[PDB]
Formats: structure tokens, C-alpha cells, sequence
């Protein structure tokens, strides 16, 4: 038996309830905080949310979220480009 669903609709920031679904994720793989197609789709079920939101999250979230959980102090200022 197979089958599946659709969605289409714009929003902006996910709300806390769901995002600790992501988060709770993004943090034992905080390693890379880069989920699979697998993984955004699964928590798209519990967070219910477009593969594209979820994705798109984990980017600016890897900025704010990844470093805040992380902590990871590189202090790597990449060499300008001067063009």
C-alpha cells in the first residue's frame, strides 16, 4: 500500500512548539545540522511543514540556533573578496 499528500502555502518563522522538533534534531546532529530528505520529511509530519520550510529554517537557524547550542567558537574570519 502506498500513498501521500500535498501542500502549498507561505509563512514566515515556524512556531516554538514546532521547532523543537527540528531543534531537538538539529542538536545530536548538530555535528553537521545538515538533515536528509528522510529526516526534513519525517519531522515535517510531527511539525507539519513544507521539506522547503524545514530546509530553509535549518539555514538561518545554523546561524543563531547551530552556534547557540554548538557554541562553537572557530573565530575564522573568511578572507574577504575585495571585488
Amino acid at each position: 500500500g502506498s500513498s501521500g499528500s500535498s501542500g502549498k502555502k507561505r509563512k514566515g518563522n515556524l512556531p516554538a512548539e514546532s521547532v523543537k522538533i527540528l531543534r531537538d534534531w538539529m542538536y545530536k546532529h548538530r555535528f553537521k545540522a545538515y538533515p536528509s530528505e528522510e529526516e526534513k520529511q519525517m519531522l515535517s509530519e510531527k511539525t507539519n511543514l513544507s521539506l522547503l520550510q524545514i530546509s530553509n529554517w535549518f539555514i538561518n537557524a545554523r546561524r543563531r540556533i547551530l552556534p547557540d547550542m554548538l557554541q562553537q567558537r572557530r573565530n575564522d574570519p573568511s578572507g574577504p573578496s575585495s571585488g
